[PDB]
């Protein structure tokens, strides 16, 4: 059988491809002349899968879509403090107002706008880095997430460098205020080359997947960026990626994304998917007309919306078996606060101490809640509590005859766990032993420690 | 053993409670006189748990935090089309500019600002609803999610009704532009009473949990609102809840939230938690000083950030066993696109047709990717692919001797599945049978159908 997702993409391409409104980027001859009859799309999954359709192997300059990647590198190369002092976090239109730098901050609004991107480039390696080191540091970060050595299309670079008065304007203003140190020409040159890096709809998908996983490369499993750094990048994509229309975009689509004037659109939905879309023509506000509509389709047909929750929940608890005197509690999935939290519910739901719990709510006041609670399997199916309820069960009819003396924690089925999970699950075990309960942790591939 | 989460909350209360900067809402005597020495916090989980600390049982007028609830009711009572024609989706400051209504839209920016909240109230039941029907329709929606009959503090209502010139101003302007039909006095009266509804830190937590689950009540499991309606509410909370500071807030905290001038703060992080915080004093921008700082603490200590993914992923696949000629594929958790997607990977990863797959990537170009792929168990642990890889395994060495003829899909361990999951998993099964493979669906509590 053939995977049905790519067939969905092919249908979407054909349906939305029935028309092609808008225009190709006019302010740069090379892009205005590009072939408009192109439309491709790709989805890179968290686990390493790649679905596509249409022109998804056609290279094009990434332009603005490169902004979240250089921001990432700047954060790793200089640290938050140095970068935040130069780049802000507020949404705004690309139209520039000097008043935004007059603030006691003296820094452009965010990293998605040109002025902010020029400050990011300037920060790329260190204060004593040359023009060349910063350029390939840019090319390097994009290349490392794309999984292959990328190149700069000098034809576009030269084409744009000849009509770069606006960005030179932005760079000179930024210097007067001290956000740039080197020359306006030098920083603008590096950013224009940066925007000229060539990628395909599939490179973007994979690059976006790196951000969606929190920094881990989906095709290898190695960490390319620290999760805290990726969180900030996807955060700014959502609040500023679509400028003044971000509010409308978050609600109707709900996907962190950034478009580029060459037709490309980058998407990255944490924990679920990396998206790459390509369609030359732009709408009245500068984005890829079909590129963004296609994102809206993916969101409406699949509910791939940042506000549509998809958590591990109680499913972190694979099962709870009360063999006899000992209890077997197995865990699974990627454990973070979500799973760790449920785990703590399981452990606590065993009577390993005088059970004088704090319901939290007055049963007398909420008769409905008590009734619903009376059937824990039903309520657990309606919310999504996995096998956590098997804990109250083990401590149920089974405790009527015999106390629990040993608890085995098996983590074989667990893929990974962050520090938050580790510290929480650790504490839960520390408190078990305190109840005079034996606790043995069966962890084949030592994952538990910090 | 005692659950460690509430102990964390108690520590946080004591730590952040060491100081108490800001002022109580001054523009309404009753609130300016309220006792500032109060600080409580509560967390309501998706599965029905409630952790708390400090003054979390003290009632206070919900004020602005009521806005996302009336918006929800308006959406259900009138439908998106009627409501969107009166209320926009763009962020903005509470400071009012007439220019926002002059747009061809002729509607206030969003539902979080007063002007937008007044339009929401006006729409509450129907065009022919009385002043009274709209007031209790408001009280009703908040009461239904809080799980108990709430009441209006008329003392605050009268106190505020005596100094409601600003909101009357907003209501009269909205009438001139046709966003309100009834009198300015009537709509303002209903909204001020609306803001006077009394709730505790724990009511908010639970009310917020209703939004975080996509509309399902955590203490009962019954649907209080349709998921599409909750998605829109949490979407606007994130983009407009914190006004012009939403960008900064999304990045540093990442929690959909709204504060109220009485000291309360509502939080709702899809799929993970409903939050309620109370702390009378407000900062220089009108929010609960400690209320918001406490949200920042929860986000930094637990990584309870909208951009920190927590997806079910491959864990939707509990396990894949190749008993012999038949294969057993069990599923678990709350299946949506995330799980359904992985399921489709499992099914496809079996050779039930001439295996001429589309790698998606050129192995020659990405030697690293091929190597990593060579060890599917390792790569599946590094990304978080659950037991989906057991599919390629069943179709592995095992297929060297004998083809697969029957596939059993067990959904007993699955809690629930949306339409997206149903349609996708359905299609995957339709395509299996097409390969001449027998497919038997073991679904005890008929969940599959649409
Ligand atoms: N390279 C362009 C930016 C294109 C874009 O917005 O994607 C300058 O200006
Ligand atoms: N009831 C207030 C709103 C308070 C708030 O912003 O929470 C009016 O104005």
């Amino acid at each position: 059988m053939r995977h049905p997702i790519p067939d969905y993409l092919a249908s979407l391409v054909t349906e939305l491809g029935a028309v092609n409104p808008g225009e190709t980027a006019q302010y740069i001859p090379v892009l205005a002349e590009a072939d408009p009859d192109r439309f491709g799309i790709a989805l890179a999954t968290p686990t390493g899968r790649l679905h596509c359709a249409g022109d998804a192997d056609v290279e094009f300059t990434i332009q603005s879509a490169s902004k979240p990647f250089t921001y990432a590198a700047a954060l790793v190369d200089r640290g938050f403090a140095a970068v935040d002092r130069q780049v802000g976090l507020n949404p705004s239109g690309e139209a520039f107002n000097e008043l935004s730098l007059e603030a006691e901050s003296h820094r452009p609004d965010n990293a998605m706008i040109n002025a902010g991107a020029l400050a990011v480039h300037q920060l790329l390696v260190g204060p004593e880095a040359s023009r060349k080191e910063r350029l390939d540091r840019a090319v390097e970060i994009m290349s490392l997430l794309a999984g292959r050595r990328l190149s700069v299309d000098w034809e576009t670079y030269e084409s744009e460098m000849a009509v770069s008065d606006r960005n030179l304007s932005l760079a000179h203003m930024l210097r007067s205020y001290g956000v740039l140190q080197d020359s306006a020409e030098e920083i603008v040159a590096g950013y224009v080359a940066q925007c000229a890096v060539l990628v395909t709809v599939k490179d973007l998908a994979v690059m976006g997947a790196c951000l969606a996983t929190g920094g881990i490369h989906p095709m290898t499993g190695e960490r390319m960026l620290p999760s805290i750094v990726a969180r900030r990048v996807v955060s700014v994509m959502t609040s500023s990626g679509m400028y003044d229309a971000a509010g409308q975009w978050l609600a109707d689509v709900g996907i962190p994304a950034k478009s580029g004037v060459a037709g490309g659109v980058l998407g990255a939905l944490p924990g679920r998917v990396g998206i790459g879309v390509f369609s030359p023509r732009l709408d009245e506000v500068g984005n890829s007309a079909r590129g963004v509509l296609a994102c809206r389709r993916l969101s409406e047909d699949f509910r791939l919306h940042l506000m549509d929750g998809d958590s591990l929940g109680g499913t972190a608890v694979r099962f709870v078996e009360r063999e006899g005197d000992r209890v077997f509690l197995h865990l699974q999935g990627v454990i973070r606060f979500g799973g760790a939290e449920a785990v703590l519910d399981a452990l606590t739901d065993l009577r390993t101490g005088a059970e004088k719990p704090g319901t939290g709510w007055d049963a007398a006041v909420y008769p409905r809640w008590q009734e619903a609670a009376a059937d824990r399997a039903a309520l657990s199916a309606a919310t999504g509590g996995g096998a956590v309820h098997e804990a109250a069960a083990a401590a149920a009819r089974d405790e009527n005859d015999g106390p629990i003396r040993t608890v085995v924690l098996n983590l074989a089925r667990v893929d990974r766990i962050d520090d938050v999970g580790r510290r929480l699950i650790a504490e839960g075990v520390r408190r078990l032993q305190a109840d005079g309960v034996r606790v043995e942790v069966e962890d084949p591939e030592r994952i538990l420690p910090l």
